[PDB]
């Protein structure tokens, strides 16, 4: 096929700098009128506050809807100079302000939206070229459901391109940065979301996940986030790259401060609104009694999940949090869900890129490709019979590499049948061993500490955390429990990894000079339970961080 | 190379002879033992009614067991629907948990649910003498809620098919007419309850499956959203196809007995049994509604003229729901053509069929079945060869044999995009209208045997369902009248093309034969498809409740 040249990509780019720059003015005049008119207004105070009581103040009235709204679009300002999550402003939310129902469990809450989610009027470029200059017709369904509830988004948080990576840098609207450290990443895909709420610019954001797309920036920012069971909530209006893939899950979800504000978004977003607006969604309510139980729980645990090595800080939180929970009264079992050398490299892989990355790939003609997607797009053009070769010939030396690469192979529909029985009868095992040792849920290390830029679509091993419970469609949350210690970097050191592929070179080098920054614990329950999931999830927050609470 | 085949079918007749002779010594010993026992007073009792005694200690488990027994093996006679007798069904009858809400009551099973220590043939060579060694996921809960399944019934071959015959078991027949088919691939539960045979039965069903033996032998079936239950353990030709629902389903003589069968599964123990299943509880409050319901309707999808019978059955019901205060509101699908053609018949056969005829290796195909076999057999550039040379005679033929052609995985997505993309299409137009439910024409009467497999378009009025994943129910409404037989000579279809012939004729001498009617309703609201199930059953048979 010809070459078309960037020409037309490299027009869009500056359009959509253009739309970047006119967001945060309007922005910007939107606060210095709003600070002209109300100086007696106290935005630390304001600022500080967890999202129930700014919530239940909205409603007591001792707080107006312009106050809240105001002060967090101009702390939303700030923030966005250092970090760069902002891709537009969401014009016609001031007129959402007024309109917002009085009743609405969400009432006079700013909402973030990742860019995927589509609004009225705006473009979802997904940092993709071909995307620019395309305004949604509609608002999607979550969006309406927030909407009804009260709530006013006002954002578009910036993704990587495509959205196929845990960085967050796309050739049309640049690079995220973590709040925490200029040089490293915010995680992603839902990256600027980690960034604005990490700062304090969001008391409340959404996201997707498919590979840890809502866990990685959560972890990685020093927040907190859930990613449901993959149809508990609409994905109905959400843009992607590719569509009619079923084989893994993609799921959205709540990001916010403390996991007391996702247990609200998912109880706000699980109502007669959403499941009348899509009914392919079954219309389960959320479950409260389950939630705000006090029961001793049967805790599963690793410490590893022999495939990626846990940092010593990884390692470090994982052991905390376990002693904690015994000390709590909860007992703790020892629990590794079996092949997830499998699990990743056949069955995951091989369900995002049974086509061979055909149908990815078409997103990106006469487009660049941005530098935080590491040599996918290189690979992945590469012919099949190129990629069976290489294969063979990487299998003796380097075998996660090999099995990686094979997978990303196109194969017949007859193929795909196959695979996805696999994945179903993989779920089945994993709950067999899970109920054989009687698991309430499960405990598992979270990737951390942040990564630097550009280092994450280069160690793609390190998504074996997160992607295992998108493949078996468990509802699987993240909650910070611990800071990286001047011990934890010096042992960086002595980190040579399980395989000595050059994702564990890469990888090593990444997590280096992270004195200060946050790291994660990922809490697991079975399918549908995320109720139980956000319990759990509150248990570890208050053992480890009791000031949320 | 047909030695293993006429092995296969010596040994699972001589099981079927031993089965049947289990149970005629059960009932003998039991009927003598217990003569003073009315066994006709029994039989006649609906379900709900029977339960209630079970539950007081009016009627004892034991009693209300052979009574059945008795029913299924002379039923039997005139059907063949009996494939096996479950033997630890005496055992677990003893050991029945007193609190469950189908306590004592005698489930008939499709031979696809797999039971322990049985075989779940699907009429196949290469399935016979290899026994499950585990009950599946529903079958363990039925026995958790007090139920006794006692036997597995009969299918056709390979379960692709909406009749019932198999070169294992051979043909089952319908309790009403000799000459005609019961239905399938739930041909056996047909029959069986049909006649009688069984209070409750459970099917599978992708593309008619439950919802065409209940209509033929006139009794109630309900094909709920296919993750509605749980489908673990359940025995099937090809694994791994998502793009067309799969779906399990009661099936009983009135729709208050599905009910309290759907009440009974949505417990607990599914939900732990199988935590990929959303634990919906029954929700009681919308069947037992009874708010006036804006309800769709269209007499004719336009693809599959409806016999004089269907027709009828059809503006019956829509008369007396008007007359009872439900607005009815003209409403069609949009696209059927292409949802039958390209999407439902692609879903099924994305591969070729290359998976479904693997089965087939060295063994008889039924004639039943029909031609689909060799059809399938054909290579790939012949079946696009032969597709568009009768594109301008016989368009549906022509698009059919095109869709059952190899694809890619890359075209596998874009076919299931389209499927994502045409479910929301449809919602956007029942939303525009403002609906609650749907109501619909079901293929009726019983084709005459070995039609169905050579009348493939007629599948028209229920694959529509599995392709949208909603859950449809029929429930009988009329009987066929001479009169309306008589006007099947000048039923002339759409299209007059094979299928169009064989089933003017197939459909023929047809009088006292039930008519069923379709009942949609939303995905996961299968209880307002019940409460709408409920609502024509007592209009049209109100002796029934």
């Amino acid at each position: 096929e010809l070459e078309t040249g960037r020409q037309k990509a490299r027009g869009a780019a500056t359009r959509a700098r253009q739309k970047q720059r006119a967001s945060l003015e309007t922005m910007d005049k939107a606060v210095q009128r709003f600070r002209l008119q109300n100086p007696d207004l106290d935005s630390e105070a304001l600022l500080t506050l967890p999202l129930l009581q700014l919530v239940q103040k909205l409603q007591s009235g001792e707080l107006s809807p312009e106050a809240v709204f105001f002060t967090y679009l101009g702390k939303a300002w700030e923030v966005n100079k250092g970090t760069n999550c902002v891709t537009s402003y969401l014009t016609d939310c001031e007129t959402q302000l007024s309109q917002a129902p009085r009743q609405g469990l969400l009432y006079g809450v700013p909402v973030s939206l990742k860019e995927c989610f589509s609004y009225k009027g705006h473009d979802s470029t997904l940092g993709l070229s071909l995307n620019e200059g395309m305004p949604s017709e509609s608002d999607c369904v979550v969006v309406q459901v927030l909407k009804l509830q009260g709530a006013v988004p006002f954002v578009h948080t910036n993704v990587p391109q495509s959205m196929l990576s845990f960085d967050c840098s796309n050739p049309l609207f640049g690079q995220t940065m973590n709040p925490w450290k200029s040089s490293k990443s915010p995680g992603g895909s839902s990256g600027g979301e980690g960034a604005l709420i990490g700062s304090g610019g969001s008391p409340l954001g959404l996201g997707t996940d498919i590979g840890g797309s809502i866990r990685f920036p959560s972890a990685f920012c020093g927040i907190c986030g859930l990613k449901p069971t993959g149809n508990r909530l609409s994905k109905s209006g959400l843009k992607g790259c590719v569509y009619g893939q079923t084989a893994v899950q993609l799921s959205l979800g709540p990001m916010a401060r403390d996991v007391e504000s996702l247990a609200l978004c998912l109880k706000a977003l699980l109502c007669e609104h959403l499941f009348t607006l899509d009914p392919t969604v079954p219309p389960l309510p959320f479950r409260e009694e389950v939630y705000r139980s006090s029961r001793p729980l049967r805790v599963g645990y690793y410490e590893t999940d022999n495939y990626t090595m846990p940092s010593p800080a990884m390692r470090r939180a994982l052991i905390e949090t376990k002693q904690r929970l015994e000390a709590a009264g909860h007992t703790l079992i020892p629990f590794l869900p079996n092949n997830i050398p499998y699990a990743l490299e056949v069955l995951s892989a091989g369900g995002l890129f049974s086509d061979g990355g055909r149908s990815f790939l078409q997103n990106f003609k006469g487009d660049f490709v941005d530098p935080c997607l590491g040599d996918l797009i290189l690979i992945l053009r590469l012919p099949s019979w190129f990629k069976r070769l290489l294969s063979l010939l990487l299998k003796p030396l380097f075998p996660r590499l090999a099995a990686f690469l094979n997978s990303m192979r196109p194969r017949s529909a007859e193929k795909l049948w196959k695979l996805q029985h696999e994945i179903e009868m993989y779920r089945q095992s994993v709950i067999a061993q899970w109920k054989a040792m009687n698991l309430d849920v499960l405990l598992t290390p979270m990737l951390g500490p942040a990564l630097d830029l550009n280092t994450p679509g280069r160690a793609t091993g390190a998504i074996s955390y997160t992607v295992l419970y998108n493949c078996l469609d468990f509802p699987a949350g993240v909650v910070p429990v611990t800071t990286v210690t001047a011990e934890d970097d010096a042992q960086m050191e002595l980190y040579k990894g399980y395989f000595g592929d050059i994702w564990d070179i890469i990888l090593k080098k990444a997590m280096k000079n992270s004195v200060g920054l946050p790291v994660a614990v990922q809490c697991v329950a079975l399918p549908w339970q995320e109720e139980l999931c956000l319990r759990f999830m509150r248990e570890v927050e208050q053992l480890m961080t009791p000031q949320k609470q």
